[PDB]
């Protein structure tokens, strides 16, 4: 009933650390950050810090200013190091600066946020190679606790959750409702699915009325609010009457740096198979 | 009530060759065909002469046999061609033949069919550039008859419909369902939204207990039944029940060869410009 992420995180860091040392890889990350944020600055030290223990050398470059012609011009560097498995740009970017325009010259298999069309073409095909850490942190949880061939609502349409989560859940036999700002009626999708995957970053938002005593919420969100982190859905309202939810933080949080890792050994073991 | 989908494509006709004539483009499609088989060949043939009557240049290549391998060169060998601007493999291949590996070999910007994973990837990041034929067609007929942001249920999950025509659903602000053979309770989501797409392959599986009075039946079923071709829904049982549904044939069948002639006028805009 209370599903937490971070006995999740350290099973699969044992086995990312297992599957290394086995066939002998040595996986390194780059991470690129532009700017001083301060969420893009924990999860650089998160991936730093869990890639030391796995056996993952990864690296940040943090820039105070650069140009679009530097960046694209690093990045096409590191793209060319058969010693660079992974590449990764932290997010927000300050503006004029379009995260996907700079993503697609990283090439697919360095790509470990897999937010580039090839990969999320990928999953859309059901050929899933490198595949984006909370969506994957969402299935994490519903693997390790044991729901599987749901309705799943998810609130939410975005490239970095909602659109290719969906497309996971299709490739793993749930059945999908996405619905968004858009959507009239909310509340009544979201009550009548087993799953609720939220993240509309907005504080209180999925309460009794948007879920009935059968369903499990996954809280995506991620708010931050008098000097505490909280998620979208209201988890003192809910704990007491549905069947499963994720606290935030606790949930898929402490997952989403390991499933970035994750996809570094995969980018790492498709390079030294295939080059 | 009646949902056709000849009109539809005469309209786009016409817009293809205003579009081709105010840019001077000589679009030039090339289709690849391995095998006999009939639906394939009067798909091919539409293709060319949709082709001639609107200015593309469409010229199909038959092999009773050719070797995977030759096949991959001659493939390499219209991609590095600057004078085609669309290649196309046709439908059913033979056995043993991965038409999803074989078109990643396409270049994207000639991918006319639109199911390679680039494509794909860039419907969901809701940067739509070639999209795939059927999608297009359902999406053509609820524009066109006036459908615009509603709920929507797929029944179907395959990386040629369901799967684009979700995204380009979310990209239209409609609000998505999609469901399946391993969905539980099917009809309970084809009654809940205003529209229901079908492509099951199923005679007869859409019926009244699975619509309601105010349902939109856009049937993408194609099946074999007396020789003759029926839908995945009950047209006769439907038709004083629902709002409005496709007839088969005649609905999104008659869209669906000029969709592939408007991606290749796309795509020559785009080689145009880019190289």
């Amino acid at each position: 009933k209370i599903l937490r992420g971070e006995e999740i995180a350290e099973k699969k860091a044992e086995n990312l650390h297992g599957i290394i040392e086995r066939s002998g890889l040595e996986p390194s990350l780059k991470l690129i950050q532009i700017g001083d944020n301060e969420a893009a600055s924990i999860y650089a030290r998160a991936k730093i810090r869990r890639g030391k223990k796995i056996g993952i050398a990864v690296d940040l470059e943090k820039y105070d200013d650069i140009s679009m012609k530097d960046l694209l011009k690093r990045i096409d560097d590191l793209a060319k190091d058969p010693q660079i498995n992974g590449i990764m740009i932290e997010n927000p970017l300050p503006k004029g600066f379009d995260y996907y325009e700079i993503v697609r010259n990283i090439p697919y298999y360095k790509d470990v946020d897999a937010l580039s069309p090839y990969n999320q073409g990928l999953i859309a095909l059901n050929r899933e190679f490198l595949v984006p850490a909370t969506p994957r942190a969402v299935i994490d949880i519903m693997d390790y606790y044991g729901y599987h061939e749901n309705t799943v609502t998810i609130v939410n349409r975005s490239p970095v959750v909602g659109r290719p989560l969906s497309m996971m859940l299709l490739n793993r036999n749930y059945t999908v409702s996405v619905c968004h700002s858009k959507t009239k009626d909310i509340g009544s999708m979201t009550r009548s699915s087993k799953i609720v995957v939220v993240a509309v970053g907005r504080p209180g938002f999925l309460n009794r009325e948007m879920v009935t005593p059968g369903s499990v919420v996954i809280d995506v969100g991620i708010n931050y609010v008098n000097d505490k982190v909280v998620g979208d859905a209201n988890f003192e309202d809910l704990s007491e009457y549905v069947e499963a939810i994720t606290p935030v933080p606790g949930g898929v949080g402490p997952i989403t740096a390991t499933n970035i890792l994750e996809n570094v050994v995969k980018a790492a073991e498709f390079q030294k198979n295939n080059l």
